[PDB]
C-alpha cells in the first residue's frame, strides 16, 4: 500500500499532520489526520498544483487541475481533482480529518505527492453559492508539502 | 516533473532553498542554491527517503537507497553560507530513483557520520 504524509504550517497557529494510505492504484486515497489552531467551523481543503513552499503557501499556484475541470465539491463530477471540499473544527480549533477520495491519487496523472495541501480560512462553498475557481475559501492558513511515507 | 524545489528548515538557524531540473527524462539532474546557517566547512547533503517531517528531520528515514540519495557535501565559507551546484546523473524526478516527494537533508558534519540533521525539507514539483 502506497502512503503518504504532510505537516501544515503557517504563518500562525494553524498546523496539522495529515496522512494518506491508497491500496491500489485504482482505488480511493484514505485522507486521515488532525489540524489544529482553526477557528470552530468549515475550512476549504485543497490539493494546490505545486509543491513550492518558497513563498510560504502563496507560492502553491492554483487547485490541482489537470483534468481542466471548474472547480467543485468532493462528491461533484465536475470538480478539480484537488477538490477535497472542507474540514470542520470543533470548539478547541481542532479539525478531526477522514476522507475517502477516488479521484485524487498516489499514483499516475492524479497523482498528488509532491503537491501542496492548504487549509483554508473560510469555508469552500463548492460552487453552490446560489448567486468561481476557489470557492471563495479565503487566505490560505496553513500548508505543505506531500511527502512518501512509511 | 521536470523541475523540483525543496525548502530547507530546522530546529536552529540553516535556511535555504535549493533547486532540481531534469529537462530530459532519466537524464542529469542540476541541483541548485543556497544554504546559510551553517559552520564554516563541509556538510553532507543527503536525500533521505521519506517526505515525512512529523517529527522535524528525525522522521525523514534513512539514506534513500532503494547511495542513490547521496549528492556528496556542500562547502560553507566563513559567512555561513554554502553555494550549490550539482549535476546528478543517479538521483531522478521520475522513475526507481524518484526524489519528489521525500526529503533533502543538510547535516552537522562531513559525508566523507554526517551526524545531526540541521534541516531538511519535502522536495516538491516546481514545474
Ligand atoms: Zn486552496
Ligand atoms: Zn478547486
Ligand atoms: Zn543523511
Amino acid at each position: 500500500a502506497t502512503k503518504a504524509v504532510c505537516v501544515l504550517k503557517g504563518d500562525g497557529p494553524v498546523q496539522g499532520i495529515i496522512n494518506f494510505e491508497q491500496k491500489e492504484s485504482n482505488g480511493p486515497v484514505k485522507v486521515w489526520g488532525s489540524i489544529k489552531g482553526l477557528t470552530e467551523g468549515l475550512h476549504g481543503f485543497h490539493v494546490h498544483e505545486f509543491g513550492d513552499n518558497t513563498a510560504g503557501c502563496t507560492s502553491a499556484g492554483p487547485h490541482f487541475n489537470p483534468l481542466s475541470r471548474k472547480h467543485g465539491g468532493p462528491k461533484d463530477e465536475e470538480r478539480h481533482v484537488g477538490d477535497l471540499g472542507n474540514v470542520t473544527a470543533d470548539k478547541d480549533g481542532v479539525a478531526d480529518v477522514s476522507i475517502e477520495d477516488s479521484v485524487i491519487s498516489l499514483s499516475g496523472d492524479h497523482c498528488i505527492i509532491g503537491r501542496t495541501l492548504v487549509v483554508h480560512e473560510k469555508a469552500d462553498d463548492l460552487g453552490k453559492g446560489g448567486n468561481t475557481k476557489t470557492g471563495n475559501a479565503g487566505s490560505r492558513l496553513a500548508c505543505g508539502v506531500i511527502g512518501i511515507a512509511q
